[PDB]
RNA sequence: GUUAAGUUAGAAAGGGCGCACGGUGGAUGCCUUGGCACUAGGAGCCGAUGAAGGACGGGACGAACACCGAUAUGCUUCGGG
């Protein structure tokens, strides 16, 4: 998973592949706080994968720049 | 069993001296996760590309330490295991 946010396509995809997990996380903070998500860990992989695949977008909008 | 007058062990409300067994308390013994004084070497600055230092906040419950900064208990990317 490391690699395919530089391997798929440059930052249109990535635009709404954010919003969609963001979608996700805010769903499993809802489910958590009414006492029904599960699959905890899915919260912090869901965070840990926001935080890499937009640091995918700055260093490639510096390295461009 | 009476006179009569003489003699003395006897006691324990409690207490004193030793003996035994306990409590409390943290002395002493042993120890060290800290500290002191120094030797050899490196280094002797940081800051508007925003400092030193903080407040606030982040975790599957919530406080505190530590780490971190809304990419928040971390991440990408060269290595070592």
């Amino acid at each position: 998973m490391k690699a395919n946010e530089i391997r798929d396509l440059t930052t249109a995809e990535i635009e709404q592949k954010v919003k969609s997990l963001k979608e996700e996380l805010f769903n499993l903070r809802f489910q958590l706080a009414t006492g029904q998500l599960e699959n905890t860990a899915r919260i912090r992989e869901v965070r840990k994968a926001i935080a890499r695949m937009k640091t995918v977008i700055r260093e490639r909008e510096i390295a461009a720049n």
